[PDB]
């Protein structure tokens, strides 16, 4: 309980590896995820070699306690990883292959500009702290970073798991630190946004344009209205129950400029019963059969231009 | 402390069995559900074997401490199990009869899709990863695998509780894992669906169609959109409480087609009033006589067509 | 740490006895309650009697390491209970007298058919699984069981804490089992039921009652499709927040009642301006006049039909 | 590991004191609050005697595994109590200085019946066992019972903490209890209820009153249904999101006697127009001008009778 | 162990620091947040002086158990936090550099009088109990103080982490304390605000106002409740899911005006047709006209008079 000595003055590199065994609980409001996985680490202790004939075994299996392990810890975790020693086994060289099942609830920031139609990429974050004796630099072990082809996220179609091999080392405290960059790339995997979202708030907005076929003030007051509480009364329904995003998405524009189209169609609802009433029904008339065409035209280029502004 | 020794090549048979006492939680936006069972786990050490005669004893119990035991895990759990050993007992060959009593939060996906005349299948994967000195295999012992008849799960009706007796063993990091699959049958209790959600939202839709007896188009408009508030309203109480399903469900799909009913509904009571002031009241009163049978007839086979899709 | 060895073939019977501290947490939705509760065992084991003479004390004082202490478990609960030894003690012909102090959350299964009129039956299971070396049997000890007069459930009548004194014995796994029923008997608070919920559902439903005093059809379908969803935002102001019940309740039943009682009251308000357009205004207003009485009778009578029904 | 022995037959005194650090999670709808404090035990182990000339030292300090510590725990919280020992100290007469950091769910009823105008008392309750060897009895430290300055819990004003310093002592299980009652006295903080809750609520209860101004029973119908699905909208909108209260309480009686308005505001509304179609507008007009006072009073008045039947 | 002996007189200064890792789950409501941070603690302790030239090394590290370490603790932490010693180092000075990794969830209280446009200084205090033997003063390492770039909270700007270098040293239970004061300075992100809920709002008010340019009592009761519906149903919608605020806000005080602007609309329009249906026309018309300019002017200005009076 120490660390191993260096040969020259070189620092320990430590290999590491994640294996994704589960991953669940992905919190878009709280931006975590849950994962199960091992968390593999090997490096070379000189004080532990032997010679296989006159010690007969090929591999020596040690206890935690037993021998020096370094302190491996993540950056971007809530509580302190559940770990729990799978396996330990030194070559006779000294190389020690260090195994560990682990479960941890990872924070990592979501981009919701573009949703539903988003892609994030979560971040897992191992770090070292260099010890007073010698420096504790991390390395990649591609071999032992995967996924199981089970590991799923409802909604989301996992693309890849994988590490950025070159550690981004820094000093903290007076300190080295190894920091190591592992990322699981997701797609949202939202069909059923259309039929479910997107189509029935399109036919409640409909619904109030019918006012553009009709005369009466008392019946068009009803449908512009009417749809609207309809319409917020549906965003009830589909609700996120996630806090306002601080930044405005593709999503919460349509949405915006929703609310600005029941605004417009009460003015021209007003207006044509006002030139009506002030007995001017050729500009009433003129303005509602404008708007028949104005609200879906001007609607359909607006969204052509968010969408194009969004991605 | 080491495992027991083959006695040719012969890989290490553990011989596995789970016991539900209680299920409970199952919560169909986690996708989870929580267990208390019984573990049993049996493996044969002749370094533990003892002759009855010069023991006294016809059986010894050990202490977990005291003897190897295999390495047993859940893939597919939250946090790690929490375990409490029951009993362990040394037969006078070296038979090991392992027994403790756990409670975990058991992850497995659920299908919607024919939801609420949905079954389920739960699953519980047991896992062990062999060892240096020699490989592990997982067996099924059936006399060690069942269910507690007061096992419930309200609102389901509880099939079987059965395991592939044949494990997945492969390769992983270099070593063998023996994968076991338990699994919970389930089939849902769809009565009480009829008379809380399907006939209400029902009875709105109908309230709708009687604007196909009136020719009051500030009455009709009435009807039409205020049963679509009600119809929201409805849906708002009767809920999930789960975030919106990815993929496309039977009840989706038909809450769709109701929205599009809906839509159709108003697209109907405009054309009847815009042909009722352009003074065509023949058009008018025909289209109206139509959708009185149009829309019960449409509806009634759009749902046929559906469930067949679907069933 | 061993179990007591039998003076002939007789099993170990273990005396118990719950003493509720604290009942609280009782969740309506997910069937479970917390508990703060001692636990007293109190069973034989002769290889700690003494002689109180040659001893000169009365009892002697153990830990619960120091001394073989049956295990007894819960059979429902969520998570192991947390329990704390409080006292161990030994009188000279060796009577153990245990005694902890446990917090659990229990899961015991409640029927709301007759909500909120109901009595619920709460369970506290506890069970002991015979040994290799002798068979355990559990036993009530009558003045060992018992509740702190402050023990309350908010909303809760608590009439008694009993427990069923024969125990369940039965073969689990080839080993003998001996199960306790202990009963937790309350009844429900009703009374604030009738001023919160009932009657303000029924004046809303009254209210769609006075379009049989009316003959403006824009009136009428403003009248009852407006109490319709009044009726629906109430409900969702009054809401359970639990998971629809799989069996019809008596609160259910009238709900659905109330839900068919809206569209019925549609199909008369449309029926009687179809009579008035068709110029019969001699069925409009007879069927209108019948209405005022049939409306509230055969709501009456089918109250009166299910409150019997269920109770 | 054996409690003290007395000089004489008296019972040993433990001094208690309980010093509020912060208080926070105050649950109406939970009964709960949690507490972070210090819990000061003191009590004369002689056993613990030394000579500070032949020690050095003039106090020792203690690991709570070395010497006896007397078994305190609390009477009403949720899961057993965190606690952390500060520091034991026994100065040369045997007295032993106990102190302990604790964080605790504390289950303390409410009474809402003059809510929002209401005052509580939270109790923690402390007791403890009598052994076999001597009886144990608790007494209070004034000295070592208050709260920080810093104490809040938003929305109440933090009155006093206080402790009832004669102990409860009772027998339970044939051994002595002494139990102790430490009073946390907190009244709430109301007046941005008028501006946020009544007011808006009375607001539209007036909206309904304006249908007494008014002969159009298609305008006033929309007037008192409009309004009282408004007030059910905004009373979804200020929800408690606790569950019922068994008991009648001050505001929901308030609330009660609103429903009843809307009703009888209906009933007017029904009457006025029945009685201008069968031609008598002497009455439909002398009612809706009785109406304009009668329903202000009335309101005033049944709201005086009620603020002082509850307070 | 047992404390340092002082050279002099004076008290044992401990060096503090706290480096935040992580801030996350930001509670508004809880008034709570949780932190991943390293504590950095160092004193001297003379007892664990050497020589570098006797000892070979020029740091010695130790294990926790090994050396007396201070007994730090956090004020306002719910439960205890959950630490993990990184390293224990001694210089041959005998100065101790411990450090440890902890997260806590931190109750520190939120004004929100100024939001959305608040900013919040959140607390994190650490304190030292003095013990028999001497006295402890907290003292801050400016070099060891700070917060990781990437350490974000989401809808807030984080400015600054930095402590108050004088402590709150105080007596409290005949025993002297060492306060020292952390503080997270946020300033919240507004922007999304002004899209997501105050145009939405606006204009649902603007909607009511266009009853201002309408004689029709039946299209303006129809307007201004309507209107007042979707008022709260979009308030609904947006609803900060927060208990409700003993104090009066800002966004508070707009909301209350807003429902005193729909009452006053109810009026106008009451007033309007009955001065119509009193054949006075001429004070209607007036009236009505006023409204036009009267209603969006004192919005206005009462909306610039409460900005005023709250920033
Ligand atoms: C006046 C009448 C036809 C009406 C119109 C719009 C909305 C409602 C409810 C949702 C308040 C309504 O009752
Ligand atoms: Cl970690
Ligand atoms: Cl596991
Ligand atoms: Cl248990
Ligand atoms: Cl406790
Ligand atoms: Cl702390």
């Amino acid at each position: 309980v120490s660390p191993p000595p260096p040969i020259a003055d070189e620092p320990l590199t430590v290999n590491t590896g994640i294996y994704l065994i589960e991953s669940y609980s992905l919190d878009d409001c709280a931006e975590t995820f849950k994962v199960n996985a091992f968390l593999s680490l090997s490096w070379k202790d000189r004080r532990l070699a032997f010679d296989p004939v006159r010690s007969g075994v090929r591999v020596k299996t040690y206890e935690p306690e037993a021998i020096w392990i370094p302190e491996i810890r993540f950056v971007n975790v809530e509580n302190a990883r559940d770990a729990d020693v799978v396996d330990i086994s030194v070559s006779p060289d000294g190389t020690v292959q260090y195994l560990e099942r682990f479960s941890a609830r990872v924070l990592s920031p979501l981009d919701f500009r573009r949703y539903p139609f988003d892609s994030q990429t979560l971040h897992i974050y191992l770090i070292v702290r260099s010890v007073d004796t010698r420096n504790i630099v991390l390395a990649v072990d591609l071999e032992k970073v995967g996924k199981n082809d089970d590991v799923f996220l409802t909604g989301w179609d996992i693309e890849s798991f994988t590490a950025v091999v070159k550690p981004a080392n820094f000093a903290l405290e007076d300190r080295l630190e190894s920091k190591l960059d592992y990322q699981l790339r997701i797609s949202r995997q939202y069909f059923s946004y259309i039929p479910n979202i997107i189509l029935p708030m399109l036919f409640i907005l409909f619904i109030s344009w019918t006012a553009f076929w009709s005369t009466s003030y008392e019946a068009n007051v009803t449908l512009v209205v009417s749809t609207l509480i309809a319409h917020i009364a549906f965003n009830i329904l589909v609700e996120t129950n996630c806090p306002k995003t601080p930044y405005m998405t593709y999503t919460g524009a349509i949405i915006f400029m929703i609310y600005l189209f029941y605004f417009v169609a009460v003015i021209e609802v007003t207006v044509q019963h006002y030139l009506k009433v002030e007995s001017q029904p050729a500009r009433a008339a003129s303005i509602t059969r404008a708007s028949r065409i104005a609200f879906p035209v001007v609607f359909l280029l607006a969204n052509i231009i968010l969408a194009f502004l969004f991605f």
